[PDB]
């Protein structure tokens, strides 16, 4: 077996060395020659052009920053495109993952999107796993390469889905790293010490990441019973540490974007219901 | 032992079951009369009067949306308050917390601040765990009743402290719930059902808390090495984020809050740090 | 709207009283004619036939204790089940689901298999859910009057998915009953008092359910890394409670099967790994 | 304070880790010297001997397999273990934790036997307890070290008593992940995705455990009343998850035992009585 990567960030290194360790014969190329060094040594061979690397390869795996970087490097390789398996593990919106589909697809070539979702570190660790989507039977033929970078999640036929379950999880992962860095700065500000939350900013992510099942069944019921907690109690807490972000000097906008979801809904008369009842303002 | 309950939402009903539960002797109050039902027929006495209430007992819970709530409740209380203990567990800023503990000092009451970091079902759980911050040789005369809703953490003498820790969890709660609602608002608006997501927002939720140590040590040392994960490529996925939720007509506020941490990170020079490098705009 | 429902049980009796409540007509039938006495009294109408209750409604709701009943009190219906909507809502196995599906056919009726996912009394309560499976059109069409008996959960066009997923969820529910049964007979059988378990048989109960996103993963994956737990060690608890029910006199049927898994996964070298390793014991 | 810990799993490290996090010096010995490989890098002491272990301290926390592991390596301890008070934290019988006790006792060691009812990554955290039970004096000397593992729960002088909740704790978390396990090979058998059973198999361990209190209750009482659902109806799913489990090809093993206790409870005369009666064949 053979496969081609490009782009050598934290992510496509990690992929060449767990595609190496595990005897597939890996060409790489890169924007920055000098990236290849490391790989290069553990055997990568380093491609002139990705020409060249689409020659030295049918299964073909970009881990580049967008998918316009795909169009930078690939727009100038003509014929080298067609009949090669395209499979884009780069962050871009679900509308132009489906866009590349029929770009590549022009030029004879397949993409399966797809979304790795672990840090370098953990790529090819028991613990990683990737979003798929795109044709079943070209991903299904290159799976026992693909598998090597973590568990295979398949989701469907549209090209989109997996870049929407990538979009989805980062919404989550990213939102949450802007949570903590808001939560330090109050501590911070207020000449407390932000390791002393540590432990119970621990608990309270469990406590958040509990609470999952209600969200699904109420949104999905649109049924919003404030029986335990009611917009209005959980918009004051959302205006007290807005308030208090203010106080203290420190940035407004996550607690601002929070405070607005529930005003928007006691707005829209949920005062009474339960935080669910934000789907009523978030949703399509 | 005697205890005063005022403020009968999920927490302050949940609070007088596990007094109730434990043997103590509790006196409650309500705006609205009726929610005392519940506790009354659990033996609970319902006082006329607000001041009735104080008269009730040495020490005095409340569980309210707001401080300003203790104020038009308490606020023409006065000789009642006198030799009091005020444990006021209700979400509002450090500020008004320090201001409220005057406030009550000049009428001959001690207030110990307090935050309860888990909901109404686990109020007297394993799991269970309350900040409080005050006058020592106070919380510590009424800590053994007290105890009976979850473990004990007692920061300090600053009346603040605890209402700190609490916004500072509910920043980090309320963002994380916020973030489930646009990831699942997300999947919803292009057809695929939210409930799929769960299992892996739940893992990511994991992951996102096992950054908690090393964001303490790189936002302190302001050292933001970006070797495994850029803000500029992070800052593009939460661009991805934003314009994916605009693609499906999706609510903006806080994916837009997120990428402006990155936008303004990034044009602050922080382009190849780590996402920790955000630090640097969001506190202050 | 107008509905017959079969089967006066205590769901078919809640599902009456909640169509009657929302304004629907309900017919009934019951084989046992006096336990209508209620419904009759909240103006249900008792047909003297289950041909005349198919005649008062196209929608025909049965709570029956499984299929093989349908076929007792249905099998002498001839054309009156011609063009009627059969939702089912008992329980059986999914393969005689489907082969009631081609029954039905035969005789010009449409099979809707549902499965309700709550007790009598949470019947029409916001926390209702009910799985549907058979043809969209239909469910759809029908769904309007159904959804008063609880959230519609449709799975899909397999009749026999509605049931699966019913049987799954009782596969959880009624082994943990049993648990919590074999758990009060080791106490009870020791002389302490199984009351004094409750607070910590709920506590377990929640650290069991927040282990089932890692069972997805590593029987997904069939990768069950041994760090935190090993068969080895949970078999030796499995054996230590089948012990102590024996030396308690108490029955062993349960633990002898949970003890079965981990030798049978030990005994296949899985002795090293996690107790998720009994996948390769306990799947087809 | 001074503290051994022998026995070097998951859990040995997680006590040797909190304890060494909290400033008690940990002397440590296990059998496969390199599992100390980690509490030795964080400053934990390994001795070449579990008697050199004992030595160390006059606290000795022991965390086996099992009793016999006891025995294995404190067979040949001898002197070592007088006037030191040995808590066990491992999982046995009853019985065997008694015997153990009268054992430990003729060589001058007092036994505290205890029960751990959270995995290795929440000792500590905030909803961790340990059961304990044994002489009172002795464990009160000791439990302001051994609180930092979790929440002491000290049952009485009976040192079986920490086993038996245990064991039947265990009884409930062991029989529940089997039962996710059996819930999920019966859907993966017949083609659907467990991961879609996931937040309605959480769902319903909720509301099995709403059922722990009228379940005391009538058991006691040896009073069933089967007006919501007779052991009939729950038996005709039992017998219906076993079949469902027969035509998948998924192993039957738990659900025979489960469809047993139905099976007999009916026999006995208990059709028309609620699921609770089966405690009529458990108990004896
Ligand atoms: N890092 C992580 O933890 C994870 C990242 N991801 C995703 O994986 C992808 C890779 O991320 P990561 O490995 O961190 O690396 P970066 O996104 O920082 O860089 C990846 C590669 O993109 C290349 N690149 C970017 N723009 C262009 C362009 N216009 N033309 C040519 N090459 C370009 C870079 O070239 P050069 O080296 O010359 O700069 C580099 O080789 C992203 O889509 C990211 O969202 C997914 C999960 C984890
Ligand atoms: N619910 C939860 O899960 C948790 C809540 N908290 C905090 O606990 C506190 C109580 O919350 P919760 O139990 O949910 O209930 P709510 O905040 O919805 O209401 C609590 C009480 O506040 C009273 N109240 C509000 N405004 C006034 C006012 N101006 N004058 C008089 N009484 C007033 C209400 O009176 P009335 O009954 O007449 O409306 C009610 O008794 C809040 O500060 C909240 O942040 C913290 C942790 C968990
Ligand atoms: N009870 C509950 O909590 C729940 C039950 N279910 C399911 O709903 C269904 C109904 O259960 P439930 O309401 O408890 O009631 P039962 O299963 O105890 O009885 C329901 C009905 O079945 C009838 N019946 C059974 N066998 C025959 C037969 N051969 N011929 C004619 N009628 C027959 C009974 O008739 P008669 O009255 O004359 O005896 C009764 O009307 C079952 O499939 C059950 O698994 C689902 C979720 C919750
Ligand atoms: N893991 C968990 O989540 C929890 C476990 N427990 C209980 O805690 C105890 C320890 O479990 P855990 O940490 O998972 O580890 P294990 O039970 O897998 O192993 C613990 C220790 O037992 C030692 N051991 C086993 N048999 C012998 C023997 N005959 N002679 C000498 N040493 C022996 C092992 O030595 P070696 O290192 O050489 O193999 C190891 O150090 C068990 O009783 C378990 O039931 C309770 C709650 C949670
Ligand atoms: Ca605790
Ligand atoms: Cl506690
Ligand atoms: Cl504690």
């Amino acid at each position: 077996t053979s496969a081609t990567v490009i782009g050598l960030g934290p992510m496509g290194q990690a992929m060449v060395r767990v595609l190496l360790e595990h005897g597939t014969a890996v060409t790489v190329w890169n924007r920055t020659k000098s990236r290849a060094d490391d790989v290069v040594a553990r055997g990568a061979v380093l491609a002139g052009t990705p020409a060249e690397a689409l020659k030295a390869a049918g299964l073909v795996i970009l881990s580049l920053t967008d998918y316009q970087a795909m169009y930078d490097v690939l727009g100038d390789a003509g014929e080298a495109l067609a009949g090669r398996v395209v499979v884009n593990l780069s962050s871009d919106t679900p509308q132009r993952t489906r866009e590349a589909a029929a770009w590549l697809a022009k030029r004879g070539a397949t993409l399966v999107a797809g979304g790795i979702m672990v840090p370098a570190p953990l790529v090819g660790a028991e613990a990683s796993y990737v979003f798929y989507s795109g044709p079943r039977d070209v991903f299904a033929e290159h799976e026992p390469v693909l598998r090597h970078i973590g568990r295979p999640e398949y989701l469907g036929e549209d090209h989109g889905l997996a870049q929407l379950f990538y979009q989805a999880e980062l919404t989550v992962f990213l939102t949450s790293l802007s949570a903590y860095l808001q939560a330090f700065a109050l501590l911070a500000a207020e000449g407390a010490d932000p390791a002393r939350l540590v432990p119970f900013a621990r608990e309270v992510s469990g406590l958040a990441a509990s609470y999952l099942d209600e969200t699904v069944s109420q949104t999905r019921a649109r049924a919003y019973p404030g029986d335990l907690s009611t917009a209005t109690m959980m918009g004051a807490t959302a205006e007290h540490i807005l308030q208090a972000c203010r106080d203290a000097g420190v940035d407004l906008a996550l607690p601002e974007a929070v405070k607005s979801q529930y005003d928007r809904a006691i707005a829209a008369g949920h005062g009474g219901d339960n935080w669910t009842s934000l789907w009523e303002v978030v949703a399509k």
